[PDB]
């Protein structure tokens, strides 16, 4: 069976700067607040540190994190220059193309060196996603689209006007009918007022395409647990409620391994939620997400294939509606967009066509 996650992965890369919203690609979108621990969720799935936290302040553009599983025998010569130790894990950024990152702290640096910046226009929000492939024998095949974290308070209850732009960005990504919403909220807070769930009901009134992750189960008050939320008694999300306890900042600084953290996570779930421990934790989360993404992709595959063809026809006609000049130094802004789109649509259709097995 041809794995379909690598296929959409390539489709995501194809519509990198030419606009992917109109394609409506099947993908998981991570929506969370700034203090929800959603960045810890990503790293728990990765297996080690990757994302720049907020020593002072956090990220300002989407990160398409593509975890690609490999055999432990599948390795890479360490670069940039000198030898000879061989790497078991490596990363690739789309903007740097075939450059190889063996030092995972250099990957973090590149994310920093690529997030925000006084580039282009307006202020610090770019809906331009960063594309990152992580090759590892410790990850399951999984792709997540990480969006900038919201404020834990409503937008009106904080001073910065740029928070509106963050809310717009998130809505832009999750209004995609074929997008699965991964809403990350800490048990540390009051669930029925979570900004993550609030903004998710605006595009998905029902819980029909939203999955809720409950983090920081070990930080709840005295004499209080997350039994009702984890039993599915309060939060109106339909793809399931999954509770985890990731590494804290203390643990990261104390260099606690993710293997040791999932061990303690496991012990915690067994202790406090014995009747539910089997359907919670990082290991359960990673693989439910893998299967759900696989099932969701092939459901959308037929309708996605024709949409690329239909779009190509509409774009072709749009250029016939356009006219001149076809010549030399200037295309103009709009006609070049249609031309570049058709090129991407061509590359997209080719990728789909290469899917074998009748």
């Amino acid at each position: 069976m041809e794995a379909l996650i690598p296929v959409i992965n390539k489709l995501q890369d194809v519509f990198n700067t030419v606009g992917a919203d109109i394609i409506q690609l099947p993908q998981i979108v991570v929506v969370g607040t700034q203090s929800s621990g959603k960045s810890s969720v990503l790293e728990s799935l990765v297996g080690r540190d990757l994302l720049p936290r907020g020593t002072g302040i956090v990220t300002r553009r989407p990160l398409i994190l593509q975890l690609v599983h490999v055999s432990q025998e599948d390795k890479r010569k360490t670069t940039g220059e000198e030898n000879g130790v061989e790497a078991e894990e490596w990363g690739k950024f789309l903007h740097t193309k075939n450059k190889l990152y063996t030092d995972f702290d250099e990957i973090r640096q590149e994310i920093e060196n690529e997030t925000e910046r006084i580039s282009g226009n307006n202020k610090g929000v770019s809906p331009e996603p960063i594309h990152l492939k992580i090759f590892s024998p410790n990850v399951v095949n999984l792709t997540l689209v990480d969006l900038p974290g919201m404020t834990k308070v409503p937008v009106g209850d904080q001073p910065k006007d740029i928070e509106l732009q963050i809310r717009e960005l998130i809505l832009r990504f999750i209004s995609n009918p074929n997008s699965i919403i991964l809403a990350v909220t800490a048990a540390n807070t009051d669930m029925a007022t979570s900004e993550a769930l609030k903004i998710s009901r605006e595009v998905d009134p029902d819980g029909r395409r939203t999955l809720a992750v409950i983090t920081k189960l070990d930080l709840m008050d005295a004499g209080t647990d997350a039994m009702d939320v984890l039993m599915g008694r309060v939060i109106p999300v339909k793809l399931g409620i999954i509770g985890v306890v990731n590494r804290s900042q203390l643990d990261i600084n104390n260099k606690k391994s993710v293997t040791d953290s999932i061990r303690d996570e496991y012990a915690f779930l067994q202790k406090k939620y014995p009747s539910l421990a089997n359907r919670n934790g990082t290991k359960y989360l990673a693989r439910t997400l893998n299967r759900l993404l696989m099932h969701h992709i092939r459901d959308c595959l037929p309708e996605l294939k024709t949409r690329i063809n239909v779009l190509a026809a509409q774009y072709q006609s749009l250029l016939n509606s356009y006219g001149e000049p076809v010549d030399g130094s200037g295309s103009g802004s709009g006609s070049k967009e249609a031309a570049d789109m058709l090129k991407a649509l061509q590359g997209a259709s080719q990728i789909i066509a290469e899917i074998r097995e009748t």
